[PDB]
């Protein structure tokens, strides 16, 4: 639970912070798990695997944060109010 | 980035801890996302093909993690060792 | 050519005005397509077709067109020119 909760004053941690997690709470740590720096053989399958659906669901994320950066049109300083009412 | 970063000394946050991100920072802030406790429109999207290979990756994972839940054989109190020393 | 054609003047047609197409120009016709009213035996398979793209490409079309329904700006009666010019 490192990364939930963090090292230190929730200051610390492994994969949340760039440190490859290496297994070191598990009974098969580490001897299951060296090398450490190379790749799980069950996530080059996870890695390797296909979203043709990953390029769309972030265009479609981009568009939806921009109007979401866009105020309403009636935040203004002009001499008549547009906020409805 | 309070998620990533916490509120206070890292200990409180909005979604990381079970409440909802009504995008207080953003410029469409609050309109263009109330009402708050309604699902965003674009969500049930991505939901519904991931769950064509939720359930396998999941799979995936917890056999791997039973291989890792267990100790390598030279692990034991007998009359011999079997490290491979 | 009938639907890109239309019938007379451009006004007519079949599929492209609700009528379906019987094939009534194909050396097959007409038995090879009776019953009439029965959809194409083919025609299920595309028809049914698991394509979980769609509800999120014409997401994807919305979004762009919200932004295609709103003018730019600098389109206004202010007294001040914020074309930039
Ligand atoms: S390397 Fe160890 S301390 Fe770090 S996240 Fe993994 S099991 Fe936890
Ligand atoms: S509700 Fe606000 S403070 Fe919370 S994660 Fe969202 S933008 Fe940040
Ligand atoms: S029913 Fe006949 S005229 Fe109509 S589209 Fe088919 S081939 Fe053309």
């Amino acid at each position: 639970n490192v990364p939930k909760r963090g090292w230190i004053a929730g200051v610390g941690g492994c994969p949340n912070v760039g440190g490859i997690c290496i297994g070191c709470t598990m009974p098969g740590f580490p001897d299951k798990f060296m090398p450490f720096m190379d790749a799980p053989p069950g996530a080059v399958l996870s890695s390797n695997l296909i979203k043709s659906y990953g390029p769309l669901i972030r265009s479609l994320r981009k568009l939806t944060k921009d109007t979401l950066n866009d105020e309403p049109k009636w935040r203004h300083n002009q001499p008549v109010l547009t906020t409805g009412y």
